[PDB]
């Protein structure tokens, strides 16, 4: 409670592999299914900048915003913040990753509140971000576990 989303999925594939096709985010739009786009604006060393355009929402309202996140893959984490608040507070997002017997695990968390002002409460953005953030990581398993099956059965047969 309250403004705080806290999602996982088990990917049977290999830390390397999910890590580097999560984090290739100029391929997002053909891996997620929720951006109509995704803009890369600039990168410093570490940290990049970029604008995300989702598909319109019930309403049919399209939410686009510019983000910056640092992905770290020492640590297996990544973080990210809005740049421009807009109708929020604050939104930070965590992504963190480990290895477990099934696969790797991604484990996606948001902390957030609307401001005063904003034309949605927190309720609704919490379960608009829980929907999205299952379909997403749902679709993610299955693509990366089909690449890495592709993979394999290419070396095997090779
Ligand atoms: C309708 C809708 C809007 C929306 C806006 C976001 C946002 O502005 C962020 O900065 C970060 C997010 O994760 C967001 C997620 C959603 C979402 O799931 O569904």
């Amino acid at each position: 409670m309250a403004g705080h989303t806290d999602n996982e999925i088990t990917i049977a594939a290999p830390m390397e592999l999910v890590w580097n096709m999560t984090n290739d985010i100029e391929k997002w739009p053909g891996l997620f299914s929720e951006y109509a786009s995704v803009e890369v604006l600039g990168r410093d060393d570490d940290k990049v900048t970029f604008r995300l355009t989702m598909h319109p929402d019930a309403d049919g309202k399209v939410w686009s915003w510019v983000s910056e996140r640092v992905a770290d893959p020492v640590t297996r984490t990544v973080r990210a913040q809005r740049v421009e608040t807009g109708p929020f507070q604050y939104m930070n997002i965590v992504w963190e990753y480990a290895e477990t017997a099934e696969g790797t695990v991604m484990r996606w968390t948001q902390d957030f509140a609307m401001k005063p002002d904003a034309p949605v409460d927190d309720a609704w953005m919490t379960d608009n971000i829980n929907r999205n953030s299952r379909t997403q990581m749902a679709l993610i398993r299955d693509r990366i576990e089909q690449a890495a099956g592709e993979r394999r059965t290419a070396s095997v047969l090779a």
